[PDB]
């Protein structure tokens, strides 16, 4: 009745032996972790990174946020932190009539899921959502200015979300083609401002930290239920579904996850507090809210286990028409080439990863040969922008081969979309390529080696 809170997530209390490496940790949690979408890890407790800044002197441009159940928000877009913390905790504190600290969690999630239903009620909230940048930088230690012997401590823990990019097992560090996707992301939260349902770009992991404040309520779908989750959500909000100019349009929605769980969705849940980590898993949808002023950050991230998915991604992203944000075979003939100093398990994912790719690969340039596509030329796609190099048709950002013609120049096909480049006959078509197989063998090989 009113609003079931649904089941709560799986929470992780590592030893410092299990922390001290994160990517073998979460590979460990990974089989529970995934069955539920996101998981919560405490750190040892002792683990205690210093955050300090000045409240003054930290400017930010807040977006402003209707909450309302169903209704379209467009997911990426002046306040001191003080300034802001007056206004979040007056906001809270006149809305409830209380002090902040005694309004019961329980409570506020009863009044977030009441608010955003009822059509009278006409609540907007303020938020911050930036990534690091020199006017806000990161919560956690940097190189730069001099550190306390404490901030040297955690200046290279795997923990810090400044290094979880361009860690070793980590597969997305050596891209470096989208600052918007592996920079770590500032949120400043207050009480009900919330995160509408999404999963990550390519169906990348997440990893978010709460700082300080009041915490953040979470929400969580396993990677497995995302199909059905769409599903019931085309159904009740299919203006969320029409197709969009690019990725700075994706349309989000607030959602009662009591709603999903009616339609058989299997949903957790989860308050993370101050110190708390939360970890969201590939293709993994999540929402929630925040509890009152609160400070948190958040990176994209990709392990060896996620290099399957992020090709069943891109595909999912070419039958949708969807824009990517970087090209799959691009990354991972970019680590082919860079074999020799790749971690040995790397290696040997990116190996199999490539030998799929490569197949595919063969069959598609087979069917456009036997439409017709007979001259061809080598092309180093990684070199064009990539409003330059995306398929005309389905959006897909072209890497290993491509489509043009003379009749349209600078446009681009990707091979599963040869006729819907123009009207001339196939024979007026060029093969654009990365790569011979000849081209690729040496780096299957590298691989290969390199793997054992
Ligand atoms: O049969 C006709 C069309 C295709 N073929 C040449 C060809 N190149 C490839 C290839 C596959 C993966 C990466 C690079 C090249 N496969 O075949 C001539
Ligand atoms: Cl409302
Ligand atoms: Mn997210
Ligand atoms: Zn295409
Ligand atoms: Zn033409």
């Amino acid at each position: 009745s009113m609003f079931l809170p649904p089941p709560e997530c799986p929470v992780f209390e590592p030893s410092w032996e299990e922390f001290a490496d994160p990517f073998a940790f979460i590979h460990k949690i990974r089989p529970i972790a995934e069955q539920t979408g996101i998981c919560k890890v405490r750190p040892p407790p002792d683990w205690q990174p210093p955050f300090a800044c000045d409240v003054d002197k930290l400017h930010f441009t807040p977006r402003i946020q209707r909450l309302n159940e169903l209704e379209a928000q467009t997911r990426v877009k002046d306040y001191t932190l003080r300034t802001f913390g007056e206004m979040a905790d007056a906001f809270k504190s006149d809305y409830f009539n209380m002090p902040v600290h005694m309004v019961p969690t329980e409570l506020v999630e009863k009044e977030f899921w009441r608010l955003v239903s009822t059509i009278e009620e006409d609540v907007t909230v303020e938020y911050g959502a930036d990534i690091a940048s020199k006017e806000f930088g990161s919560g956690f230690p940097v190189r730069d200015i001099k550190l306390s012997p404490e901030e040297e401590e955690y200046l290279d823990s795997g923990w810090n979300l400044n290094n979880m990019p361009v860690m070793e097992q980590s597969v997305l560090a050596h891209i470096t083609a989208i600052c918007g996707m592996k920079l770590p992301w500032l949120y400043v939260g207050m009480c009900f401002s919330s995160f509408c349902w999404h999963i990550e770009d390519h169906w990348s992991y997440s990893i978010n930290y709460l700082h300080w404040g009041e915490p953040k309520t979470w929400y969580g779908v396993p990677g497995y239920a995302a199909e059905q989750l769409e599903n019931v959500m085309k159904k009740l909000a299919p203006e969320l579904f029409v197709s969009q100019p690019d990725l700075l349009h994706q349309l989000v929605t607030i959602m009662n996850p009591n709603t999903l769980m009616t339609h058989e969705v299997p949903v957790y849940r989860t308050n993370q507090c101050a110190g708390e980590f939360v970890i969201t898993f590939p293709r993994a949808y999540h929402s929630g809210f925040n509890q009152g002023f609160n400070f948190a950050e958040a990176v994209n991230f990709c392990t060896v286990d996620w290099l399957p998915l992020g090709r069943q991604c891109v595909e999912h992203y070419r039958l949708l028409h969807r824009y990517c944000v970087f090209s799959h075979d691009e990354m991972i003939c970019k680590m082919a080439s860079k074999a020799d100093v790749l971690d040995v398990v790397v290696a040997s994912t990116v190996q199999k990863d490539m030998a799929i790719m490569i197949e595919d690969e063969k069959a598609l340039r087979e069917t456009v040969r036997k439409l017709g596509v007979i001259d061809s030329e080598r092309m180093d796609f990684e070199l064009l922008p990539d409003d330059e190099r995306q398929c005309v048709k389905c959006k897909t950002t072209c890497f290993m081969s491509a489509i043009s013609c003379s009749c349209k120049p600078g446009l681009l096909v990707c091979l599963h979309h040869v006729k819907e480049l123009c009207s001339c006959p196939p024979y007026k078509y060029k093969l654009r390529y990365r790569y011979t197989l000849d081209d690729l063998y040496p780096m299957m090989n590298a691989l290969k080696l390199r793997a054992e």
